[PDB]
């Protein structure tokens, strides 16, 4: 409850017990800061929703599509070539 | 023997072809040629080098995604966005 109130104060959660980011999601979608919404959904744990958001953003305005193709590689193996490489290589992002 | 002769005439072999392609600057064609020879880490190295010489690193760390699972998100996503890429 204290965490809920803190998140509400932070602007992510609206009033009420309705824990649904669809309000902030649509607000960001109209706002145009697509990357921030993608990060928030990732925090909200909606991977395919973030994929749809990034694809729609690419429908707006190229690099985003390839970023999303990297995003489709969500693998949790401890001996990971994909994680051995992209984890270092992500530094080139702007 | 017929296949070897055909590939020799095709220009893929007379390594040296990889060096020639890298020198020519065709990072995309070089990476594709490597992948056609099934060397994933070589292709990743080539893509990173060409990126250092903001979409090439994106495609590189994306292609470093390799999933053999039937319904893995990687396969369907890359298939869908294969058309989208340029």
């Amino acid at each position: 409850e204290e965490r809920i109130l803190a998140l509400q104060l932070c602007g992510w959660i609206k009033k009420g017990t309705d824990v649904d980011v669809g309000p902030f999601l649509n607000s960001l979608v109209q706002e145009g800061e697509w990357e921030r919404a993608a990060a928030v959904a990732l925090f909200n744990l909606d991977i395919r929703r973030a994929i749809q958001i990034l694809n729609e953003g690419a429908s707006s305005e190229l690099n985003l599509n390839v970023v999303a193709m990297a995003l489709s590689g969500y693998t949790d193996e401890k001996n990971s070539l994909w994680r051995e490489m992209c984890s270092t290589l992500r530094l080139q992002l702007n």
